[PDB]
């Protein structure tokens, strides 16, 4: 089947991971809280009633987990650095020790052959930016998100030379202001009962202005004053869903794409073209923050290359609503559609353990070809893509390995990613499977295990190959 040999040379193989959900250590070396502490230590927060305190215990074990990826052949491996690790306080007095820290981490990686691609933001805000300012709400938030990367660039840069400032700020915007479903967890009660505070209609588009803004921010410095010297690259990692029309007819073909246009083309039409969709301006009004000029300048053309985090599809219908008022105003009833993974009651595909996660291996290609056509073929790297096993404790960990659909899931999606390039002509530069190890899946917790490797959970998170890892080191073999 698939080789190296099915990529461009050069193409990188890696897996991906993020701070808090593999770390541990949350009050080791002068770490501040976050947000996700905060969230992770409030009732009805998470599924499991689990925390990620201790979570895989990487910041102790990341030497033994780096040979784990030498074992396969990895290229890269995608991590975060922790905010408040470096600025326990957001702003303020580094702490020396977090700087200790991810030198080593990256030294390891470099010491064994493998490059590290760096996230920035992976959702961890420290808790003293919450309760100055409301985070992400706040515009003061752009210049202290810009300042932590500046040092992260002083710091780092000489070693790393892709940067991916945040990570799946869609995410961020509809999961953490609009569902409420994810840290710091508002929404409007009218429509969700378990928020504290928030407005599900106002706060999502605030958040996705101020991330725009602080990416900018961010690049500015960057190639400014580093990136001459340094010769690194800086992006960005947007979730994407593919959408495929639930009917052949215009008025869903034209849902589809304005989907789409409300979940990627929110953050990247104003990389690209210095504005938001047309149809956000028009279906959202006064609710969307505008771009000044000088703004729109910054803003335009600061991504190197696109991240694609993609993972499944659904199908799209058209939505007419009459809303009653401002007061259930929300993301999704402004995009004016419905997405569901569902058609005629059939499902898309078979389903991993994630009840949103189809497996959609077609998605993969025909997202490719949409970033191609639509935004004049940039570099992308697929910086997630992967499926996860439930944890069940009714099975022996012997069986816990046999992970044969996560071998078809990869096998395929890759399968579609190779045809994207070779036949289609994308310019991807590199793909990252989620994750390396099973690690705490958010408000799932334990609940989820995404990793090639497997982690023992009742035996000191002893860590155990599953059948992928087998079938990642022959794929990538040379
Ligand atoms: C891509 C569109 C899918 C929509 C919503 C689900 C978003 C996935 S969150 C994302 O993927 C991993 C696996 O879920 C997380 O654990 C990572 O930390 C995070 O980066």
């Amino acid at each position: 089947g698939l080789t190296r040999g099915s990529f461009p040379e050069g193409f990188v193989f890696g897996t991906a991971s993020a701070a808090y959900q593999y770390e541990g250590a949350v009050k080791e070396d002068g770490r501040g809280q976050t947000i996700w502490d905060t969230f992770a230590h409030t009732f009805g927060k998470i599924t499991d009633f689990s925390n990620a305190d201790v979570a895989v215990d990487q910041y102790h074990r990341f030497e033994e987990d780096i040979q784990l990826m030498a074992d396969m052949g990895m290229d890269a491996y995608r991590f975060s650095i922790a905010w408040s690790r470096i600025y326990p306080n957001g702003v303020g007095q580094v702490n020396q020790a977090g700087i200790d820290h991810y030198n080593k981490l990256i030294d390891a990686l470099l010491a064994k052959g493998i490059q590290p691609y760096v996230t920035l933001y992976h959702w961890d805000l420290p808790q003293a930016l919450e309760d100055k300012y409301k985070g992400w709400l706040d515009r003061q938030i752009v210049d202290d998100f810009a300042a932590y990367a500046e040092t992260c660039f002083r710091e780092f840069g000489d070693r790393v030379k892709h940067w991916i400032t945040l990570n799946e700020p869609h995410t961020v915007a509809i999961q953490g202001y609009d569902a409420g479903l994810q840290a710091p967890g508002r929404c409007s009660v009218l429509l969700h009962l378990y928020c504290k505070a928030g407005n599900s209609g106002t706060e999502p588009y605030v958040v996705a202005h101020h991330f725009i803004l602080a990416h900018a921010a961010a690049a500015s410095i960057y190639r400014t004053k580093y990136k001459a010297t340094q010769n690194g690259q800086l992006g960005i990692a947007f979730d994407v869903m593919w959408f495929e029309p639930m009917s052949n007819t215009t008025i869903d073909i034209e849902a589809a794409k304005r989907a789409q246009e409300f979940q990627l083309g929110w953050f990247a039409d104003p990389f690209f073209f210095g504005d938001y969709p047309a149809t956000m301006r028009a279906r959202v009004g006064e609710r969307l923050p505008r771009f000044t000029a000088d703004e729109a300048a910054v803003v335009k053309g600061a991504l190197d290359f696109v991240g694609i985090n993609h993972y499944t599809t659904y199908y799209t219908r058209h939505n007419n609503t009459n809303i009653i008022g401002t007061l259930l105003n929300n993301t999704l009833a402004d995009t004016g559609t419905v997405s569901l993974p569902f058609k005629n009651g059939k499902p898309i595909g078979d389903r991993a353990n994630s009840i949103w996660l189809y497996i959609v291996p077609r998605g993969m290609r025909s997202l490719m070809n949409y970033v191609k056509e639509r935004y004049n073929s940039p570099p992308v790297y697929i910086t997630e893509n992967g499926m996860d096993d439930s944890n069940n404790p009714f099975i022996s960990i012997k069986d816990a390995l046999k992970d044969s659909k996560r071998i078809k899931y990869h096998n395929d999606y890759l399968t579609n990613l190779a045809a994207s390039i070779k036949e289609d002509g994308c310019d991807v530069r590199g793909y990252f499977a989620w994750s390396l190890l099973d690690n705490w899946e958010w408000a799932a917790g334990y609940s989820s295990r995404f990793g090639l490797y497997f982690v023992d959970y009742k035996d000191n998170l002893k860590r155990y190959p599953k059948n992928s890892v087998q079938w990642f080191k022959a794929l990538l073999k040379t």
